[PDB]
């Protein structure tokens, strides 16, 4: 179980304006630090905004957050299930500003709900610096669906604000899953372009400078912001994710078959020089607090295996890959897939 704290700047807050926060589970005999992402979609403008904290009101506010949660997956305590990462300090960072961890605004009297993603992982890294992140070694910024893509875009800045505090000796590195999309054609870019405004996003600064302004949507696509990035950043993505599907129009004769092997197929390409990454053929979406995220392998090396190697790496290895993609090019072509 982590506990909840809620945040004691209390001009941090979630979209409605009551404080955001974190959970914690500490572990004394240990200098890693696991810091994970919620995902949770988004919503880009008065009216749909409006619609989610009706329905979906959790994912807005921090009013009815329960005290505690139970680590799962790579934020469980226990070695069965989590056999990389079991003994770390474990944080779980519960999305509630609507904005893919980018936003940067207040709530006032022009703006009805605050975007302040991006602030808020400032902040609980600020915070947890009195409760022992000062003596960590290595602090590992983890994330699922829009988690994931919010890493990719806060990495870099988390790993500045602790040079310039004075700590350069923690290292910071990046660990993204199911948050690494394209921006292809569908079967049948702009609800970013209006959200960045709606929220005053913020991307890394590297990207935002080759982009420039009015093109900061771009850095919210892995293939683009990645090659921008200097932290180390381990990549998850299924090659046919369902939420990529969604938004595909995707729910077999000749033409859908070519789409998907060509969606696997790209999705394959952008991958080719990522060296840490770790890629199956399925459909699916999500994987690193499931329970079960122990299950799936590619060319016979788990995901827990991979990110145990990229650990070694980070001190090419014999026998311990890591980077692992998938090469078959149809949904469950991986017996291993979740079933
Ligand atoms: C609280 O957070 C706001 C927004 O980031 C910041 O401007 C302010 O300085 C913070 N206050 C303290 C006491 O750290
Ligand atoms: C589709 O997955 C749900 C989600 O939250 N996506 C965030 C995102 C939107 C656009 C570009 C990159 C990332």
């Amino acid at each position: 179980d982590l506990r909840l704290h809620l945040l004691l700047n209390t001009s941090v807050t979630c979209n409605d304006g009551s404080p955001a926060g974190y959970y914690l589970k500490e572990s004394r005999g240990s200098r890693r630090w696991l810091l994970f992402l919620e995902g949770g979609w988004y919503c880009f403008n008065r009216e749909n905004c409006d619609s989610r904290y009706d329905t979906m009101r959790r994912l807005m506010s921090s009013r009815d957050w329960p005290r505690t949660r139970t680590g799962t997956g790579i934020l469980s305590s226990q070695p069965e299930e989590n056999p990389y990462w079991w003994n770390a300090n474990m944080v779980f960072i519960p999305y509630c500003s609507s904005d893919v961890w980018s936003g940067a605004s207040s709530k006032s009297e022009k703006n009805e709900y605050a975007f302040m993603g991006a602030l808020i992982i400032q902040e609980v890294v600020r915070e947890l610096l009195g409760r022992g992140l000062s003596g960590a070694k290595v602090l590992l910024l983890a994330g699922s669906s829009a988690g994931g893509t919010g890493v990719l875009l806060n990495v870099d800045r988390v790993a500045e604000q602790l040079e310039k505090l004075g700590y350069p000796a923690i290292q910071v590195r990046g660990l993204a899953d199911s948050g690494w999309f394209l921006d292809n054609k569908q079967y049948r870019t702009e609800a970013i372009r209006r959200g960045i405004r709606y929220w005053n996003g913020v991307v890394p600064e590297r990207c935002r400078r080759q982009f420039q302004e009015g093109e900061e949507w771009n850095c919210f696509f892995g293939y683009k912001v990645y090659p921008t990035l200097r932290s180390p950043v381990f990549v998850v993505q299924w090659l046919f994710d369902e939420a990529q599907l969604t938004v595909d129009n995707v729910h077999v004769q000749e033409g859908l078959r070519l789409y998907i092997q060509n969606l696997g197929r790209e999705l394959r390409h952008t991958l080719k020089d990522v060296p840490a990454s770790f890629a199956p053929a399925c459909l699916s979406h999500e994987i690193i607090i499931r329970s079960h995220w122990t299950d799936v392998q590619v060319k016979g090396t788990s995901l827990p295996r991979a990110l145990h190697c990229w650990d070694r790496s980070l001190h090419p290895l014999k026998g311990c890959p890591v980077h692992l993609v998938d090469s078959c090019p149809w949904p469950h072509c991986n017996p291993s897939c979740p079933t």
